[PDB]
């Protein structure tokens, strides 16, 4: 048969490729822009922020604007991948607990706007579990605009226990800007957010112990690293390195009341049947770009261990490529001989309409 396409749309980044590959073929920004061609998507839209009025179709993980998304998909198919959708089964990914209505429009749009011969909508968190080699376990997926702790058992996500923490890599990028500014630098523009995001990605890490790290940085220079601007200037970053991602465990640094990611994972586990919690503790999988900070795994271990019973075996799984675990899970799933029957065919759609996405998905 032909090649299945795996499209993973995020709040900040869109990843797309072909099932069978172990990495997406294309990855671009999830922003669209129209004058203030006729529309612009990705980097090209970002380089005209001035002349175009930009939009962000995916917000906190949920498609907020459809014609915007329809355009991102058009971009994916014809520009990035260069394939005719009507010639490839497409596998989409959606955020946990995304409304039943969005699920139907995704289906409807794929069959009536792009003429896909088949398609399927899968839950992101679950695709990551599949990618780690498990069917049972709790996932902490943290992207650029939203975090979710998702308990899964025997391949099914547990809807009543899924939690949402609106604190991801974006908040972290702005926070790093704020603290480097207070430090004496000045990072406030959109072009600079782009620079600080890179800083955050190459120099930041999670301290095993906040205070001790802070104490070493106040009395020593050992934790400092240098970063060079395209313009040539070298700037140093010390405690901002760990102080930035610490906001994941302590949202109050950002004036947020929500509890940390470690505590949110623990709260999701407890909303579960006491008979499967051990399976979750021993199978806590880290997913998403925000979970890439050096030292986050050891930290999560220590924080969970302290929140859970002393007789509890805790194990944090952090795949080296978790930045794309979601997409790889879709590449892995759409390849399975047993998943071929899950696809929603054009035929199945015509006869049963959009409401069939609940019957074949989920
Ligand atoms: N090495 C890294 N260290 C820390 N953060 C990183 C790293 N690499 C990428 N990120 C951050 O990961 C975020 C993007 O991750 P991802 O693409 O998984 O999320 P998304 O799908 O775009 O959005 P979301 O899943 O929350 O709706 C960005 O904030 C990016 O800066
Ligand atoms: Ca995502
Ligand atoms: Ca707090």
């Amino acid at each position: 048969e032909v090649a299945a396409l795996v499209v993973d749309n995020g709040s900040g980044m869109c990843k797309a490729g072909f099932a069978g590959d172990d990495a997406p073929r294309a990855v671009f920004p999830s922003i669209v822009g129209r004058p203030r061609k006729d529309s612009y998507v990705g980097d090209e839209a970002q380089s005209k922020r001035g002349i175009l009025t930009l939009k962000y179709p995916i917000e906190h993980g949920i498609v907020t604007n459809w014609d915007d998304m329809e355009k991102i998909w058009h971009h994916t198919f014809y520009n990035e991948l260069r394939v005719a959708p009507e010639e490839h089964p497409v596998l989409l990914t959606e955020a946990p607990l995304n409304p039943k209505a969005n699920r139907e429009k995704m289906t409807q749009i794929m069959f009536e706007t792009f003429n896909t011969p088949a398609m399927y909508v899968a839950i992101q968190a679950v695709l990551s579990l599949y990618a780690s080699g498990r069917t049972t376990g709790i996932v902490l997926d943290s992207g650029d605009g939203v975090s979710h702790t998702v308990p899964i058992y025997e391949g099914y996500a547990l809807p009543h226990a899924i939690l949402r923490l609106d604190l991801a890599g974006r908040d972290l990028t702005d926070y790093l800007m704020k603290i480097l500014t207070e430090r004496g630098y000045s990072f406030t523009t959109t072009e600079e957010r782009e620079i600080v995001r890179d800083i955050k990605e190459k120099l930041c890490y999670v301290a095993l112990d906040f205070e001790q790290e802070m104490a070493t940085a106040a009395s020593s220079s050992s934790l400092e690293k240098s970063y060079e601007l395209k313009d040539g200037q070298v700037i140093t970053i010390g405690n901002e390195r760990f102080r930035c991602p610490e906001a994941l465990f302590q949202p109050s640094f950002l004036g947020m009341e929500a509890c940390g990611i470690h505590e949110t994972t623990y709260n999701s586990i407890m909303k579960c049947d006491v008979d499967i919690r051990k399976d979750l503790y021993a199978n806590t999988v880290l997913s998403g770009g925000t979970t890439m900070y050096p030292g986050i795994a050891d930290r999560m271990q220590k924080e969970i261990t302290a929140l859970a019973p002393s007789t509890m075996k805790i194990k944090i799984i952090a795949p080296p490529e978790r930045k794309y675990s979601v997409w790889i899970g879709g590449s892995i799933l759409a390849s399975l001989s047993t998943f071929q029957q899950m696809w929603i065919s054009k035929q199945e759609y015509d006869e049963s309409g959009p409401s069939i996405v609940h019957r074949k998905c989920f």
